[PDB]
């Protein structure tokens, strides 16, 4: 039955919040209760870890090690002088102190998640040749993240995520579009922006930048400041690793570790129209994915890009065809599941008809099981052989 006792812990895009955040609300669960808890109860050690929503792949990377093993976050010394922010970052308890000690770990990531996961995956295994010769030609310290030689990741299975980007960005206004979905996660979790809380709600993690909400200032207010602020202007954000380019880029040295099993699930809430060849919005999408992005997403077209007709299916944030791995400039193979879970390649579990924010329960959708597809999914990630026998 069970293979393996590793624990799982789960990963969110470009929105999310620690269990404590959003007064109880919780990411990982939202209107349909808590899927951390669900597991717990259910056998399954499960964690939860909250990273910068808004902040790079990198970055995110950094403070998912260090909530992981414990420790102050250290985003390496020539990544920070390469976009001018501090170094160093918060301090973490650690989450698994057993990871330095051989442990191993099952990530289910969603949305951006999935890229995070995949990045933390890559430092883990090979660190990063330029904060190595970095360190030795100015001195300087140096993070275990980035020397290589780490093994804690079993497995990491991705839900919604833009392996190849998302061409949502590329709207005019993608800016304020954008900003509106962190305000409805807020109103999902019945926080109004145009108040200004004592309390912090929603913390953006962002020490790094020294950006901050502050006091008499409503999330609308702080929301204008960071569109200004280098999170929103500069390449190491989680805009610009969302976008198509973005991501090539990011693909282009991220690639699948050979000793990580890798699960894919794609979403999809949308129909085609007969004569346009677009992808419409279906009943049930959330109110603003259906007014604003789904639209755009299902007729957006750009040859130049490489973006045609396989693109215009969309979870309503999220493009379907980006999703079942990492293809624009990857060299990570895919392969359809055939009944047997393969390491070291993409194991594209297909599409299911849920939207981008009903996947985690954030937004209700009463035809769709979420206890039962995540229990699915960790009953199948205890299954997992460590080490795989070769044979007939
Ligand atoms: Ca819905
Ligand atoms: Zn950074």
């Amino acid at each position: 039955s069970r293979a393996n006792d590793a624990p799982i812990v789960l990963l969110h895009g470009f929105t999310g919040w620690g269990r404590e955040e959003m007064f109880g609300f919780k990411y990982w669960g939202g209107v349909r209760g808590d899927i951390e808890q669900w597991l717990n109860d259910n056998g399954y050690r499960t964690y939860t870890l909250a990273v910068g929503p808004l902040s790079s792949n990198w970055d995110r990377a950094c403070e998912a090690y260090a909530q992981l093993v414990g420790g102050t976050v250290d985003y390496g010394a020539a990544h920070a002088a390469k976009h001018g922010h501090a170094r160093f970052g918060r301090t973490y308890p650690g989450l698994l102190p057993e990871l330095k000690r051989g442990g191993r770990i099952h990530i289910i990531a969603h949305s951006q998640g999935g890229q995070t996961a995949r990045m933390l995956v890559s430092l883990l295994e090979n660190g990063s040749q330029e904060e190595r010769e970095y360190a030795k030609a100015h001195n300087v310290s140096l993070s275990p993240l980035f020397e290589g030689g780490h093994h804690f990741v079993l497995s990491v299975t991705t839900i919604a995520t833009p392996h190849d980007g998302t061409t949502l960005v590329n709207m005019v206004d993608f800016t304020d579009r954008f900003f509106d979905f962190q305000k409805a996660v807020l109103k999902a979790a019945a926080v109004a922006s145009n108040v200004p809380y004592t309390s912090q709600v929603y913390d953006f993690k962002l020490d790094q930048w020294g950006l901050r909400r502050q006091p008499g200032e409503s999330f609308d207010q702080y929301f204008e400041r960071l569109k200004r602020s280098p999170v929103w202007t500069s390449t190491d954000t989680a805009r610009y690793d969302l976008s198509v380019p973005g991501a090539e880029k990011l693909n282009q040295w991220v690639k699948a570790s050979p000793n990580t099993y890798y699960l894919s699930f794609a979403t999809e809430r949308t129909y085609r129209g007969a004569l346009t060849g677009n992808y419409y919005p279906e009943l049930g999408m959330n109110a603003f994915s259906a007014v604003v992005c789904a639209p755009f997403l299902g007729s957006y077209r750009n040859a130049t890009l490489g973006i045609d007709d396989r693109w215009l299916e969309n979870d309503g944030i999220v493009n379907a065809f980006s999703m079942n791995g990492p293809k624009r400039g990857s060299t990570d193979r895919i392969v359809p599941y055939d009944g047997t879970i393969k390491k070291g390649v993409w194991n594209d579990m297909g599409t299911y008809n849920v939207d981008h924010f009903e996947v985690i329960g954030v937004d209700p959708n009463p035809l769709f099981d979420i206890r039962a597809f995540y229990l699915r999914l960790a009953e199948q990630l205890a299954s997992l052989q460590p080490h795989h026998h070769h044979h007939h």
